[PDB]
């Protein structure tokens, strides 16, 4: 039985309402729950879903150099594969292998409906509406390291805006957009931004083109006997139209807006 690490992040993995009456994999539902079943079928393995102990994706402490999250669970042997919306990045790929992406995404803008902002350039050319990102992570780093004039102007503003425009969690970023009466715009992954829009009170919108391009991938340890098959399975499901189908199902068929 393959041990699958994953993360409770909607709509990827969520507890079914009647989870206490159930056990094992049946306790969960979501895009990644459906994906794990397809990947297992196509690779021929039995598996057990487990939620990542510390509830994190995967980052390496700059001082201690220890890996936390799902990446940590793979490099320290606690799980055999990670099936979740784990972004394919250079630092992670140095230590684990990623399948080809199963979903595309990029940095985007979340506004409270009615905010007169349509792009990153709009935001950079004004100060009435504050804007920020998660206070740690790649989105913040994107701006910090960018050489593009608009993005550098945005970084300059954000780094010294008061009150602080950075938030501790994704949920706080969403709540701040919702409760700031149009005076705060949040930068985050387009997939989450698209998902919010679609969730009641239906008061947020995704605007502008993505500012970068990335992808989520299934992760396995270096030398894993699972890597090759998992990678072919993702390509097959994309070509059969199944990945698009799952995305449409969890974002729109189950949408409320
Ligand atoms: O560092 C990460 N950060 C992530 C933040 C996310 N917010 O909404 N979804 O879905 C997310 C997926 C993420 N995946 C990552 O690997």
């Amino acid at each position: 039985t393959v041990v699958v690490t994953t993360i409770l992040e909607s709509p990827y993995v969520m507890m079914k309402k009647n989870h206490e009456m159930l056990e094992g994999n049946e306790r969960y539902e979501g895009y990644c729950v459906d994906l794990a079943a397809e990947i297992a079928k196509h690779c021929g393995f039995k598996y057990k879903l487990t939620i990542v102990g510390d509830g994190k994706y995967g980052a390496r402490d700059a001082d201690t150099k220890i890996w936390n999250g799902m990446v940590g669970e793979l490099v320290y042997g606690k799980a055999d594969i990670a099936i979740a919306p784990l972004t394919i990045t250079l630092v992670r790929e140095e230590v684990i292998d990623f399948s080809k992406p199963f979903m595309s995404l990029g940095i985007s803008i979340m506004i409270k409906k009615g905010t007169p902002i349509e792009s990153a350039e709009d935001l950079s050319k004004q100060t009435e509406i504050a804007y920020g990102t998660l206070d740690s992570g790649s989105t913040k780093e994107f701006f910090r390291r960018s050489k593009i004039a608009v993005f550098d102007k945005m970084w300059t503003y954000m780094r010294s805006a008061e009150p602080s425009v950075f938030v501790r969690t994704t949920a706080e970023g969403v709540a701040r957009v919702r409760k700031s009466k149009g005076k705060y715009a949040y930068l985050l992954e387009s997939t989450m931004n698209e998902y919010i829009e679609q969730r009641k009170p239906c008061d947020t919108m995704k605007v502008g083109g993505n500012l970068d391009s990335k992808g989520y991938g299934i992760a396995t340890p270096k030398g894993s006997s699972l890597g090759n098959a998992v990678n072919l399975a993702v390509l097959k499901l994309n070509e059969q139209g199944l990945l698009d189908k799952l995305k449409n199902k969890w974002w729109y068929d189950k949408g409320e807006c």
